[PDB]
């Protein structure tokens, strides 16, 4: 259920600073899944994604295991 709402709200997060999106995940843990999704849709930097990956892991629900899959795969495209 939430897996489809974290998809929608991240579209509303697609128009924000990468740094700001990192603080949103850090301070608002419930926004962390949508942040990482919005960060890969923006195609952010590897470090930017690794930070959001951390903020998401510490509060990771099994429904966000796909959000991890895309995150890792997007991070991989670096070297």
């Amino acid at each position: 259920a939430l897996l489809e709402k974290i998809e929608k709200e991240a579209e509303r997060l697609l128009d924000k600073d990468e740094a700001k999106l990192l603080i949103l995940a850090e301070k608002f843990s419930g926004y962390a899944p949508a942040c990482l999704l919005a960060l890969v849709r923006q195609g952010a930097d590897s470090l930017s994604l690794l930070i959001a990956l951390e903020i998401l892991l510490k509060v990771l629900t099994p429904e966000n295991e796909p959000i991890i899959l895309l995150g890792l795969k997007a991070i991989l495209e670096k070297e």
